[PDB]
């Protein structure tokens, strides 16, 4: 599922502190957290940026979401938290593998970057 | 009332006005009045969901369709060197409207962490 560090994390040859995986994305906290919970949830199709994503994807990006929603509940995550889709340079993209990242367990704030 | 009471409940149903990108049967997509980069605009759904902690399993289609929209919007406004999607949830995630929002920030280069 792709050469990057993160298709190296879904195929288990490196390790990640797994939170959640099903048969088509996986759950994982962040190794350079910003918050202290600062978890990441890709899919496990190798999509390298959401400006590539296609329309037959669409509910795959959703399922994203709502496990990053059922994640942050299980993480305690009450009073809120802010989830963030990065694209390209300008995006600050760190990994050519669409993740969805969630922080919480701090005060979020305004502008997000 | 289709849309729901906040304020985004009143720009889908066309009572106070917005500067609209992309409308469908399920969302919308319009300019945020308080910009914070050179292009900022938000993804909602037309279906009132109150913030993402409280969406439904059944909900996904329509989530990953903000998505799609978004993306889609920020190619249409020439964003080709890429934009940041966030969802603010609660409290601490910043949210003040209760209306789930995708916001689609580029045109500058954005900083981390995200807020
Ligand atoms: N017509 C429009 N068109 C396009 N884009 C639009 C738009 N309207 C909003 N947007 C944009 O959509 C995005 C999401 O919005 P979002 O970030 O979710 O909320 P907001 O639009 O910023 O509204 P705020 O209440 O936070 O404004 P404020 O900073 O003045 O806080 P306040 O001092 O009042 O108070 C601080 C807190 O206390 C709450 N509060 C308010 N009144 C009371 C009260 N009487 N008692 C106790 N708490 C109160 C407030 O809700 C707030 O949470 C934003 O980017 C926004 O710019």
């Amino acid at each position: 599922g792709g050469d990057t560090i993160f298709g190296k994390i879904i195929r288990k040859e490196i390790p990640a502190k797994i939170i959640f995986e099903d048969d088509r994305c996986l759950a994982f906290h962040d190794i350079s957290p910003q918050a202290p919970t600062h978890f990441l949830v890709i899919p496990k199709k190798h999509i390298s940026q959401i400006s590539v994503a296609e329309d037959d994807d669409e509910s795959l990006l959703g399922h994203l979401m709502i496990v990053g929603k059922k994640c942050a509940a299980d993480l305690g995550l009450n009073k809120g938290y802010r989830m963030v889709v990065n694209e390209g340079s300008d995006g600050g993209q760190s990994v050519y593998h669409v993740h969805l990242a969630v922080l919480g367990g701090r005060q979020m704030h305004w502008p997000p970057g």
